[PDB]
């Protein structure tokens, strides 16, 4: 079956990258969501957030107007009340902005970590009405204006990290210059990467900005780029990129990949790479950003 091949592949990725994982967690996740993994946008992700440690996430998305993952996770025990503003945030999101899709994200050592809300691209003003957003979001209106973060293409609630992301379509001509990325990164006193990475960033069609309830500032920013096959991933930039690009499983032989470049302060400066397991994610990425 597809679901058994997926579960096998996930375990094999975790063992190959030495990622911490829990067989009991994986059993819970697949009990609730394995059927969903078989026939929707499904990806396996690895990242090097923590020092000398690779983490493995699995995630899916589908074009439903309601947030089915929330009901499944509540019923299957994968999401309990946190005693925290995240408890109702996703509900508020789907009440405040109409969704064309939703998604969910799982750390295979923990369980459900995030749920995504995917609207049609809307002005970012539509998010300022969401009551339980961290106050730092409204406090950053002038920042969003200045860096042409006006076109909101997704929202996410990170239940484990207790944080939220806003995702923007990087449509503005200024975002085709390396100076834009140097300036938005320096504005947060984040690390500025090499010129190589900068000329990769200028092609990023999407920018994520992370907020939380523990600071007035931005926690980290992420620039996302897709690659149509293993060969065009910039494997030389980092060993995790090379190893995952050459080894990641998929249902076709040469799958595409989504690469996120994260930047923070002792920070979240790191790489994320996801494999387009079924082949739907990468085209939907280009389509949602009109490329
Ligand atoms: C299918 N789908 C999902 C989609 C998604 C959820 N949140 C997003 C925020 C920005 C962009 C995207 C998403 C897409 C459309 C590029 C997409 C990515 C893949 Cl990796 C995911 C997570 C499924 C495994
Ligand atoms: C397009 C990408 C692959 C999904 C967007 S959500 P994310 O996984 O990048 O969010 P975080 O890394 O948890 O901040």
């Amino acid at each position: 079956t597809i679901v058994n091949r997926i579960r096998t592949d996930v375990v094999n990725v975790a063992k190959s990258f030495g990622a911490e994982y829990s067989e009991a967690v994986i059993d819970q996740i697949f009990q609730g969501f394995g059927e969903k993994f078989t026939n929707t946008g499904f990806a396996i992700r690895v990242q090097n957030k923590r020092n000398q440690k690779v983490d493995c996430n699995i995630r899916y998305g589908e074009a439903k107007e309601n947030c089915l993952a929330w009901d499944i996770a509540r019923e299957s025990g994968l999401l309990s009340d946190q005693g925290h503003p995240v408890d109702t945030l996703i509900q508020e999101m789907f009440q405040a902005i109409p969704a064309i899709a939703y998604g969910a994200d799982f750390d295979i050592n923990y369980g459900l970590v995030k749920i995504w809300h995917l609207p049609k691209i809307v002005p970012v003003e539509e998010a300022f009405k969401i009551p339980s957003l961290p106050k730092s979001v409204n406090a950053h209106i002038d920042f969003f204006k200045k860096y042409h973060l006006d076109a909101l293409c997704a929202l996410t609630v990170d239940y484990r990290n207790k944080s939220t992301n806003l995702y923007f379509d990087a449509h503005h001509p200024e975002q085709r210059t390396t100076q834009f990325y140097k300036n938005i990164l320096q504005s947060q006193q984040f690390e500025v990467p090499s010129d190589e990475v900068l000329e990769i960033l200028v092609n990023c069609p999407e920018i994520a900005v992370t907020f939380n309830w523990s600071s007035p500032g931005i926690e980290r920013m992420c620039f996302y780029t897709a690659f149509v096959n293993r060969e065009t991933v910039p494997q030389h930039i980092n060993p995790v990129l090379k190893k995952f690009a050459q080894e990641a499983p998929a249902l076709l032989d040469n799958p595409g990949f989504l690469v996120g470049w994260s930047f923070g302060p002792k920070k979240g400066t790191y790489i994320k790479i996801d494999v387009d397991y079924h082949g739907l994610v990468v085209p939907s990425f280009f389509h949602m950003h009109n490329l």
